[PDB]
C-alpha cells in the first residue's frame, strides 16, 4: 500500500549445527535509507559473534537517486520480492540465507532463515572476536527485468587487528518486472555503514544507505 | 536394531527462481558398495526446470569406506547423526543452496531436504531443459575438526549444444559426536561417483554408484 | 631533486592470448590531481586476434590522488621506492587472465613494462569474436593487510553486442618496497570509482580513464 | 621425436616482490608417470617454504589408459603446449605461473615463470611451516580440441595441525588439435602423490601419477 515506516524480524536457523532464534522490532526512513532494529534471542545465549548476523538483519527503506528503488516499488504494489544470499568466508565457512516479506500498510514482517556452517571453533566468529563491520560498496546488476544480482566483498575488523573476509553474492527475484528507468541505469552501486551494540542475548543495529551510479 | 541403511524416503522441496516445487518418494540401496536408487513424484504439478538440477541434491549413509564404515554410516548406527549444508555457484551466475536433515529407525532413513535456486537465466540449460547428463565426478573430503567434513567438487553437466554447464560445489557435514580415529587418519578421502536419471516433468527415477578411495595406485 | 607526481608515461605491454604472442608500445599523459589518464598504443606484431577491450583495465595508479592527499602509489613514485602489481582475473566462461606490472621512474615520467597472459577464451566467446562494446563503470575496494601490501577487489563487467554482460572477478595485489604512511593505513577500506573509454582498430587504440577515490559518499 | 627420458628445469620469478631462481636436472618414466627432479638455487637461500614450488616443479611423463596423453602426443610430434596456472590461497595469497618447453629427442627443457604475492609474514609459506602436500585428484575437461582446463583443491599439512588450502586452476593450450580418443573421454582424472626433501638452497622432488576415468 505504501512506503515502510516500521518493521519486525523473526530471524532463525543454525550455526555449526546448533539452532538459534531471534525476534524484535525496528523503524526506518524510506527517504534517506536509514533503518534501526532491536533483536533479542528466544533460546538463550548466542554461541557466535552477533556481528555475523550483519548484514543479514530491509531494502524497502532504500531510495534510488531519481525515485523509488525496485525494492520500494515492489512493496507499494504488493507483488514483492524474495532474497537469496550466499557468503563464502576466507577460513572455509559458508553462510546462506533466504528472506521472505509480507506487507501490512507501512509495516513489514521479515522471516529470515540463516544457515552457517564450517566456522572453526578457534576462529573469530565462534570466539566472539569480531569488533566492527567495514563500510561497504555493493554492485547491483539486472540480468533480466525481474532479477537483481548483487556482489560485495564483506570484511570485519577483529580484536587481533587482522580483518576477516568473505565474498557475498545476493540474488533478488521479483514477481513483477522492475520499471524501465531502473533497468536503464546499470550498474547501480550502494554505499552502506553499519553499527551494532550487542550483549550475549540482545543487539541494537543501525544502517545508513546511499545509492549512486556515479560519484564524479 | 542399529544398522547400515537398506531403504530410504525423501521429501525434497524449496524454490527455483521464486517458484515453489515439492517432491516425495522412496528408495533402496546397498551400503556395501554405495549403490542407491530413488523414485520421486511431484506434489505441485509439472516441474518448471530441468530435473537434472536436482542431482546431486537427491544419502551418504549408503557409502562405505575402504577399511570399514564411513562417518555417515557410523553416525546413522549410533543415531547421533549429521547435517549437510551445500552451496553450488554456477558459471552463468546462478546459485543453488541446500540443507539436509535426516532421522533414522534401524535400516531406514527419512530425509527432509530444502533446496533454493536463484538467478538461472531464461535461456540457460536449466530453464530450457537442455541438460543431457551429469559428468562422472570425484569429490575431495577433508576434516578440519573431529565433527566436520568439508567436501569440494567441480560439477559439470553435458548439454544439447555440446557445451558443458559448470558449477563449483562446497558441502559441509556437521556431526553431533566425534568421528572415529580410523576415519580421521585417512585424509584426503576421495569419492568417485556415477549417476543416472530417467525423468518426466512430474516423476523421476534416480540411480547412484559410489566408490571411496585414498589411493588410486 | 625532481621528485614528482606523474605528468607523462610510456608502456610496453606484451605476453599472449590463447598461446599467441602480442606486443604493443605507446605513450600517454595524465592529471594526478583528479585521476585522469590518456594512453595511445600501437601493435608491433600485427593485428590483435582478440578484442582490444580485454586489455582494459591492464593498460597507472600513480595518477590517482586520495581524498586527503597522496595515494600510496603516488608516495611510492615520489620517493622512488615504488611498487609491483600482480593481477588475476577469472571470467564467467572459464577464461583466465593474469598479469604483472613493473615500473621505473624519472622525475614526473613513468616507464611501464606489463606482462599479460590470457588463456581459455572460447573461440565463440565475446573476446575472440570482438563482441565487447564497452566496460561498465566500476567501484574497486582496497585493503591493507600490512604496511607494504594492498589487496584490491572488483567485479569487472563488459557490455556486449548480444545485450548480456561478460563478467569476471578481479583480484590485485600491490607490493611496496617501503611501508605506506600511517594516515593511509588508518583509512580503510578505500574505494575507487572509475570510468573508461577505448577507441580501437585491430592494431591501435586510444584509452582514457577517470578515477575518484573515496572512503565515504555520504 | 620421442617420449621423454630426461628433463631439465629453469624455474624463476618472485615471491612477495623478492626474486628467486633455481636450475636443475631430472629423469622420469613415461610408461608409468614417475618423475624425479633435483634443483639448486642460483640466488642464495630461498625466502619461502620450498613446498610452495609444488606442484610448479612435466605431464609429458604421464600416460593415459588408452595410450599417450595429449601432453605426450604433443611432445612426440614436436607441436607442444603451453601451461598457465593460477592458485588462490585461503589467507589471500596468489600464485600464478607460465610454463614453456622445448624438446631435444627424449630430453625436455622447461622454462617456468612463477610469481607469488600476498603471502603474510606469519603465514605457513614464509615461516617454513608446510610439512607435506596432500595426495590429490585433478579433474580435466577439454572445452575445445586445443584446450585443457584442469581443476583441483590443493592442500598442505602444516606444523600447527591445520591444513593450508588453495583453489588451483590450470589451462593447457596446444598448437595442434588433440586426438578424437582424448576429446570424447571426459572428464579425465589424475591421482598424484608427491615427495619433497628440501634445504634453503637445494631440493629433491618425486612425483607419481595415475590417469583414470573410472575406478569401479
Ligand atoms: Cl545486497
Ligand atoms: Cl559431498
Ligand atoms: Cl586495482
Ligand atoms: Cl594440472
Amino acid at each position: 500500500a505504501s512506503l515502510p515506516a516500521t518493521h519486525e524480524l523473526h530471524i532463525f536457523g543454525s550455526f555449526n549445527g546448533v539452532d538459534f532464534d531471534m525476534v524484535g522490532r525496528g523503524t526506518g526512513n524510506p527517504n534517506d535509507g536509514y533503518e534501526e532494529l532491536n533483536l533479542k534471542s528466544t533460546k538463550g545465549a548466542l554461541q557466535f559473534s552477533p556481528w555475523i548476523l550483519v548484514p543479514q538483519i530491509f531494502h524497502q527503506y532504500l531510495p534510488f537517486p531519481d525515485g523509488m528503488s525496485p525494492f520500494q516499488a515492489a512493496m507499494k504494489d504488493g507483488s514483492g520480492y524474495q532474497v537469496h544470499r550466499t557468503m563464502q568466508f576466507e577460513d572455509g565457512a559458508s553462510l546462506t540465507s533466504n528472506y521472505r516479506y509480507t506487507y501490512e500498510g507501512s509495516h513489514i514482517k521479515g522471516e529470515f532463515q540463516v544457515i552457517g556452517t564450517g566456522f572453526p571453533a578457534d576462529g573469530p566468529v565462534m570466539t566472539n572476536s569480531l569488533t566492527a563491520a567495514d563500510w561497504c560498496v555493493t554492485k547491483m546488476l539486472y540480468p533480466n527485468d525481474k532479477t537483481i544480482i548483487s556482489t560485495f566483498d564483506w570484511t570485519y575488523t577483529t580484536g587481533s587487528g587482522k580483518r576477516y573476509q568473505s565474498t557475498a553474492r545476493t540474488t533478488y527475484t521479483f514477481a513483477k518486472p522492475m520499471a524501465a528507468n531502473i533497468l536503464k541505469n546499470q550498474p547501480m552501486f550502494v554505499f552502506r555503514k553499519t553499527e551494532l551494540k550487542h550483549s550475549k542475548t540482545e543487539l541494537n543495529f543501525k544502517e545508513w544507505q546511499k545509492a549512486f551510479t556515479d560519484v564524479m
